[PDB]
């Protein structure tokens, strides 16, 4: 899988537009653990803890569904301590420090990985 990291801080929508626009891909897809983790090294310096992927918590009220912008299935997750749920909005965040992810609100302008 390749990825890129974009260290500029942009909502979620203006990431993944950004993607599309700039490389013409989407917000990266995790299907195992390797990703996850070469995802991870490549955010070891981000002073920022986050970063958005393409996960979306998509369900109509409580239906709570999560989904990948990109379109593949969702078979994999690597989701932190005390997450995710009663907690967060409805994008996803991939925590720089140990590769957890997060459940963040998408107005929150964090750096992002654009996939290709
Ligand atoms: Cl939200």
């Amino acid at each position: 899988c390749r990825y890129l990291l974009v260290r500029s801080l942009q909502t979620f929508s203006q990431a993944w537009f950004t993607c599309r626009r700039c490389y013409r891909g989407n917000l990266v897809s995790i299907h195992n653990f390797n990703i996850n983790y070469r995802i991870q090294c490549s955010v070891s310096a981000l002073n920022q803890g986050q970063v958005w992927i393409g996960g979306r918590i998509t369900g109509s009220g409580r239906c709570r569904r999560f989904q990948w912008v990109d379109g593949s299935r969702w078979n994999f997750a690597y989701w932190a301590a005390h997450q995710p749920w009663s907690r967060g909005g409805h994008c996803v965040a991939l925590c720089t420090r140990g590769g957890h992810w997060r459940r963040a609100h998408c107005l929150r302008r964090l750096p992002f990985i654009c996939s290709y």
